[PDB]
């Protein structure tokens, strides 16, 4: 059987080190056994082609630039000016780093942000930069460890693991790997994947990779890492070692449009072949954006060009008429359909009891409307949609604040003994957990108890405490990114955060007019449509 | 059956975006039509009708209830008894270098191995991959370049 | 199968003793046919793989040179000179540590401080010196036994507790391994998680330990144990049997300075490879500590000199124009970007219902301001936190107190007719068995009832005896390092903790004004702006 | 959702006839028949609202007109998705007539005639009109 000839010439093919020569060829003479039962050539005719096609002593030329990689940067959506910075710190510093202290540094990127965002698009950007290959690895549902590390050489039809498929697929030692959703790995069957997930990542155990499938421990010694992630708090502790956190926010609006005339829109109509047959004016892709998607980033916008290119093709297909297809903002819903979202979030007429917190998912900004019926009973306080006592104390203290200023807003001087409150929060156990919208449950039960209409399209964020001082909140990018998102003007904020402001890019604040109080009563007095 | 007025808009628009094709546009960024329906509404149907409506030879080859990479792919080419897959042995069925598949029920997979074959379908479904598409009953490249694919489901959730 | 060739040396190649060739022919019962899908024979040969490459008869080289352990603890973290001597008198004392030996007491050695303090680096230079191994896991996240029991051997997926895994990973078989917040679990499966530990905790009952995964029992005897927790208010008592405690308190500012001069920022340059091309003035240095980090380790000051080193690294990258930049205070803000924290705390301006408190928490007495709503209602009380009710005892000795002490104040004599008072603790839901806030929430409620101001930057603490006379606590040095470095100065102490005025170097007790006093109206004299 | 519409009718008890307090004297029990939908969440909001009310008030609810929707604290009647698969499934099972939110007249004309052209389609925006249409025995 000349298989046999093929395995052994396969190990006389591709280098390999010592002691998987060894192994590999004190293992080739353990052939001329059974094909067809215990299949002792079988199994071991696999196992030794998995251990020569696999990549030994095979490398990719390095970039050793920074400003290659900046110019590379600001090609990709639109620079972004902020978080091309971070990649080039880090890059930075692994630029000095090769003289022999390499080992036991260096955090991996985990690179926080809503899904779609530029992060593959980051990934593609740096392998592009450094003469890289590029790769991706998917860990949504992974529970096995031998998903992670090798699986036993048992019989025939045992594989190893995720990451040695990868570094196969490559013909080098070096790729960049792009581990993506690393926090989503699950354990019911046996073994914790997040320990074998500190045997990949850390550069001095990387080195010793277990395999089951394999002999020897692989290298992973030369390989680039970087890391999606989407919430820092199913992220552990144990791999919260050795990681910096890139923190990718949301885009801006006219971020997205010129995302869309330099970067998506082109790329869409080379795709259904109408190559320099349709445009569109740039009003009509802020009809696209504004009315037909709700999100953080770049799908949204692919779908809805990409059936505006469809469309555009068929109707192409049964007569040319015309010389260019220009498209106004009028004539989208022909191509696309009916209105979906209202203009801006003013089509939004104020009700009776209902607030309109800022809030941020951490897979994408948003408004809650926090809803509060007072019922007649006797002073309960039930708080439904999923929520601990950290909700029940924000809401007790700005009712206690009412308790305080009864006659300042219009009420019963004695209500806390009859009034019950059912509450309803849409998803309030969201992180930056526990109140970061006190203020907006005041005004809500300062709306529901008053009977006098909260407004629309003036939406906040922060903390209380009893005596009604309004706190500052940590992270304002975030929340002011989802009020510029969702179609949101006007924000109310606390005093003591407009030392966060003035780090606010420039994008982020110009749309948007702040009005700064400092006290539970400033926020009744603006967002109350009569003041009461 | 009797026209259905929405979907045969939207098939005519993935085969004007196939109409666009067939120089060396290398836009093999191409969605392979998932289907989705109740029991018996009309697929097959739809399926057959393409396939004569491009003078193509419809064959199914279903895919329901399946964990192995050895429905897909062959086995040990060492004894007698060693078979290649259901594609290949489709293409035998069907004798035509440019089909039309109905691959069937989708997403009746399930996973009693290490792996999914659902990236064993990875391989034959995209377009890159599939131009060296190699059992282990084979040795060559078997390219699917040009064979047209269509795929029907019952709920995209699974 | 093949493999049992393997097997049959595996056992007979590795040395075991009588007991464990028992549990071989245990498993051997178990083995012996084909693995066509055997779940039970999987777990078998998986447990005796368990069995053959944890490793015996390896003792260590373990010397016994106590001015060779002083000195290699002289270049530990700062020495702190007091609690190194307490584990050098450990090791100066014991040759009962498994060497000239009786059955009288085998100590625990236990740990509780700060959780950013080397005292895990405490623990590695402590194994340099015993030249044995290492190895560390939390016991936090812990509420189980199949953690430390393996699961029932009876199908797959009984995996055994990480104990024998961590000893499977270290070759030799009498090392020196960690433990990490031994006190933050619950008895939630298996049983009290503390029970297993009662098992491991006598050094002969640990000797044999069963499992529902072992059969025949493994040793651990020779294996030096030695745990560190951070809870500074419970201690676990069914370990109080052979138990030695160390603490470890917090530090002053000066010696946090002294400790970035040495050992911080040296190992920060060479994180990102720098000469030494760039100096930071102690100036500086003082400015980074006061207006950034709050903490009483040496986290906060580990990163920060490391984004000063990155940033240092990109902007050197970009050209090479130095010798040296010697950076001052001032540009700080060019790279660290802006400081969170004041150096000043004179901006404090009296509010009505509020004290400033020094807690106990498990990172030390820290400062906390306590909050008070007096509301007009029906004499009630409420606390919030979810705290230890020795605060809501302190609550009733302040109110008994103010209701003995109604006139001299202003005060108006009845207020359990018609004023409810909802009170805020930030974090009293500590096991600080005593309040440390009795006068503060003292002061505060006398404040609040008042309707007068409440002087700020007067930290104080301690109980309220009924008998209105200050209650003395312990655990005063780091309370009163916190209140130093938080910028207050004014404290308000018990007459009766005045022997732990000795307890401090006078650097802390010059930059500081302790009274003590004994009579609470003395207080209340002093803090109000009017003199009641 | 139950609690939701005990929320709202607890607000508007002098309307429906209901005793002046309810809240604190029936327990209620409920039988929502189906196995395992794969739409979650309710799709069927002002169903257990007409549920609810014609239980409590004992008064029969119309097993003639098909429904669906969300509901809110004060009887805002939300908008839901999926109409071309509601209305297949009402005109399936041989059903005429349909209650949908008042926010879905914008979604009522997409539809091919085919589907409409059997239906009788009644937009409402509150739950005060779905208890106009199904509650005809007051008495």
């Amino acid at each position: 059987l000349s298989d046999l000839e093929a395995l052994r010439k396969k190990i006389e093919e591709v280098g390999m080190p010592e002691a998987v020569k060894t192994k590999a060829l004190k293992e080739l003479d353990r052939l001329e056994r059974m094909q067809q039962g215990s299949p002792e050539a079988t199994v071991a005719r696999t196992y030794l082609d998995w251990l020569t096609e696999v990549p030994w002593s095979k490398a990719d030329p390095e970039v050793l630039d920074i400003n290659h990689t900046r110019q590379v940067l600001d090609e990709d959506h639109y620079g972004l000016k902020d978080v091309k910075e971070r990649i080039l710190e880090y890059l930075a510093v692994r630029q000095l780093t090769q003289g022999l202290d390499v080992r036991n540094k260096a955090p991996i990127l985990v690179l926080v942000g809503p899904p779609g965002v530029g992060k593959t698009s980051l990934g593609r950007s740096i392998a592009r930069s450094m003469n890289r290959k590029f790769h991706r690895i998917s860990l949504g549902g992974v529970r096995d460890e031998a998903e992670i590390r090798g699986h036993r050489r048992t019989y025939i039809g045992a594989m190893p693991g995720k990451l040695i498929h990868a570094m196969k697929q490559v013909g080098v030692i070096n790729p960049v790997i792009l581990l993506d959703e690393i926090d989503k790995m699950s354990s019911d069957w046996r073994g914790d994947p997040a320990s074998a997930m500190l045997e990949v990542l850390d550069p001095e155990q990387n080195n010793t990779f277990t395999d089951h499938y394999l002999d020897v421990p692989y290298d992973l010694s030369k390989v680039f890492f970087i890391t999606t992630a989407n919430t820092l708090q199913t992220i552990p502790r144990p791999l919260l070692d050795r990681m910096e956190v890139i923190e990718i926010p949301g885009y801006t609006n006219m971020e997205k449009q010129a995302i869309a005339r330099q970067y998506l829109w082109p790329k869409q109509v080379r795709e259904s072949g109408m190559e320099g047959r349709i445009e569109v004016t740039d009003a009509a892709i802020l009809r696209v954006i504004s009315e037909y998607t709700r999100e953080a980033g770049v799908r949204g916008l692919e779908r809805e060009l990409g059936k505006i290119a469809r469309k555009g093709a068929k109707f192409w297909l049964e007569g040319a008429w015309e010389g260019l297809r220009t498209i106004d903002a009028s004539d989208i819903p022909t191509y696309l359909g009916i209105p979906r979202y209202r203009p801006d979030k003013a089509e939004t007429e104020p009700q009776v009891g209902t607030a309109q917190g800022l809030a941020w998912t951490p897979v994408g900004g948003t408004l809650l409307t926090i809803e509060v019926a007072a019922v007649p009973g006797s002073g309960k306080l039930s708080l439904t949609g999923q929520l601990g006592e950290v909700m029940k104390e924000s809401a007790q203290a700005a009712l206690t604040y009412l308790r305080a200023h009864t006659q300042d807003y219009g009420l019963p001087e004695d209500f806390y003994n009859k009034v019950d409150l059912h509450v309803h929060v849409p998803d309030g156990a969201t992180p930056k957990d526990g109140p970061s919208a006190g203020i907006t449950m005041a005004t809500a039960i300062a709306s529901a108890l008053s009977r006098r209409p909260a407004r629309m399209d003036i939406a906040m964020t922060g903390e209380v405490s009893l005596r009604g001082k309004v706190m500052p909140i940590g992270g304002v990018k975030e929340k002011l990114l989802a009020a510029h998102q969702a179609g949101i003007h006007k924000i109310v904020l606390p005093k003591d955060n407009e030392a966060q402001l003035e780090e606010l890019p420039k994008e982020v604040l110009e749309g948007l007019e702040i009005k700064l109080v400092e006290d539970v009563g400033e926020v009744l007095e603006y967002l109350l449509l009569p003041e009461p």
